[PDB]
């Protein structure tokens, strides 16, 4: 679909069997979600943005549905206040910015 | 144009007579730029993201060219590490996310 920006670009995602909402975020190199258990194995990672850095857990090859579109990729989990779908997965779903 | 997300979505902007690069950021409610003098008058504001908050100066009705497209709107200036074009101006230029 084509999404407009009058409103925050929040879409439905499905991950680890749970339904969530997440921001389609062209300003995010990475995908970062609120705290959640995910299959087995992680390595430590840090991400920064406005305000500095947070420590997150990196999980690779995780399956996520984004507004119906399946993708498999790296998902970070940590103390973010909003679920964010970054360019890592946005690419896989064929997402472009158009104006 | 249609921009893809393999790479960060950095575009050329022109503001206050200066050429800069800025991120087309669907995850930004607001437009926030590195430190710079701008016509006269501001009011204090704070913005947060990953890592918490920063204090910025809010300037209204500022003219910016974004990749050739003129827009007039609110521009924040403060201690951001990257120039960010948020939904406030992205709307004005007709920017949509498509997948
Ligand atoms: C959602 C986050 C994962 C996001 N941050 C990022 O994508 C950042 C650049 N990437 C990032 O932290 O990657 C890891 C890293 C680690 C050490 C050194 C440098 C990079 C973000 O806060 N994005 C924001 C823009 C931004 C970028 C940098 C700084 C401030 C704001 C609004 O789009
Ligand atoms: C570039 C910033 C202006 C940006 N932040 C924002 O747009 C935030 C939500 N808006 C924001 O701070 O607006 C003002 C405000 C003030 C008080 C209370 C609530 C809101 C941002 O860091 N965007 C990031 C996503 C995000 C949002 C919230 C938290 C963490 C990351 C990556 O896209």
């Amino acid at each position: 679909p084509q999404i407009t920006l009058w409103k925050r670009p929040l879409v439905t995602i499905k991950i680890g069997g749970q339904l969530k909402e997440a921001l389609l975020d062209t300003g995010a190199d990475d995908t970062v979600l609120e705290e959640m258990n995910l299959p087995g194995r992680w390595k430590p990672k840090m991400i920064g943005g406005i305000g500095g850095f947070i420590k997150v857990r990196q999980y690779d090859q995780i399956l996520i549905e984004i507004c119906g579109h399946k993708a498999i990729g790296t998902v970070l989990v940590g103390p973010t206040p909003v679920n964010i779908i970054g360019r890592n997965l946005l690419t896989q779903i064929g997402c472009t910015l158009n104006f």
